[PDB]
């Protein structure tokens, strides 16, 4: 069983909305991170940790928890460093699991309501 994440629904999301997140194929009795992503410049992205939250892989791998979304958010880097409001709505956002080095499946991008 390769990593994977699915994350649903992904999309027609509202700020505030909760989304389930599951992982498949991951590291058995790993504490995994969930956050919501945005690739805040080329090669750069920030996390929103006001509603984070964490996981810990089953002895097969697979691990499942919910995640409150937001249409924007203050982004922080992978360091902590406060990088500045992110807005979903243009930004390029996902959700992913993490673990304690930064190792995970890729993560699954999601979009908000247009109406
Ligand atoms: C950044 C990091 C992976 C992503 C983690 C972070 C700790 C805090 C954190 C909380 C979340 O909600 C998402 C993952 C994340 C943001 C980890 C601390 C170290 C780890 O990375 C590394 O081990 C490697 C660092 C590097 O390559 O310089
Ligand atoms: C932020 C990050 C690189 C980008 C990752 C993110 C976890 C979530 C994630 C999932 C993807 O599929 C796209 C990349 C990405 C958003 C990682 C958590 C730690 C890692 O970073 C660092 O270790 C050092 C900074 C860097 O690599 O630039």
């Amino acid at each position: 069983a390769a990593p994977t994440a699915t994350v649903t629904p992904s999309s027609g999301l509202s700020d505030g909305t909760v989304v389930k997140v599951a992982g498949a194929g991951l590291q058995a009795g790993t504490a995994y991170w969930v956050a919501q992503w945005a690739r805040v410049d080329t090669g750069v992205w920030a996390y929103n940790p006001a509603d984070n939250s964490s996981v810990t892989a089953d002895a097969n791998g697979s691990a499942s928890t919910s995640l409150t979304v937001r249409r924007s958010f203050e982004g922080f880097l992978f360091d902590g460093t406060r990088w500045g409001t992110v807005d979903c709505t243009t930004a390029a956002c996902q959700v992913g699991l993490s673990d304690a080095a930064g190792n995970g499946p890729e993560g699954v991008a999601i979009s908000f309501n247009h109406h």
